């Protein structure tokens, strides 16, 4: 598709067997999702954005469905106010920014 | 052009005469720059980060050269990470995600 950016770029996720929306974010490294259970080992960490740094729980190889699209990586569960999808899963589907 | 999201995409701006790199957020609705003077009167907002939420000054009609591209329109300063470029100038440069 081709999304305009009038309003914010949200899109429905799968993750974890469960439907979130998210926002397609390319000023976001990661991807950040709000607290829910994943499978899996995880390692704590902290990331910084407007207003400080939360903590965060790191899992690997997740796979998500993003607006229809599989991927598979990195995500980051934690106290964030938005689901975001970073540029480790946009570059994945295949996602970029034209003008 | 098509910018691709493996890497962060930063593009030089121009504002008061002055080059500064940014970064094209479409997760961000606002466009957010570090301390600097700007003409004119202010205004007051407080803006959401991942961390929690932070003062800025907004500053309505500021020309601004984005990836040499024309915009004109608000912008925030404060105490943020990186210099910004949200959805309200995104969209003055025609920016779309596309995928
Ligand atoms: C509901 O709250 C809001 O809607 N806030 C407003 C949305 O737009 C206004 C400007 C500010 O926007 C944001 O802070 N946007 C966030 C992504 C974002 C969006 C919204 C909330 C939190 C984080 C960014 O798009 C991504 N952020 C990074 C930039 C600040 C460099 S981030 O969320 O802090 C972040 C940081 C690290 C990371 O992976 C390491 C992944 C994401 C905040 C307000
Ligand atoms: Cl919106
Ligand atoms: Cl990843
Ligand atoms: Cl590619
Ligand atoms: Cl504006
Ligand atoms: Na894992
Ligand atoms: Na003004």
């Amino acid at each position: 598709p081709q999304i305009t950016l009038w309003k914010r770029p949200l899109v429905t996720i799968k993750i974890g067997g469960q439907l979130k929306e998210a926002l397609l974010d390319t000023g976001a490294d990661d991807t950040v999702i709000e607290e829910m259970s994943l499978p899996g080992r995880w390692k704590p960490k902290m990331i910084g954005g407007i207003g400080g740094f939360i903590k965060v729980r790191q899992y690997d190889q997740i796979i998500i469905e993003i607006a229809g699209h599989k991927a598979i990586g990195t995500v980051l569960v934690g106290p964030t106010p938005v689901n975001i999808i970073g540029r480790n899963l946009l570059t994945q589907i295949g996602a970029t920014l034209n003008f």
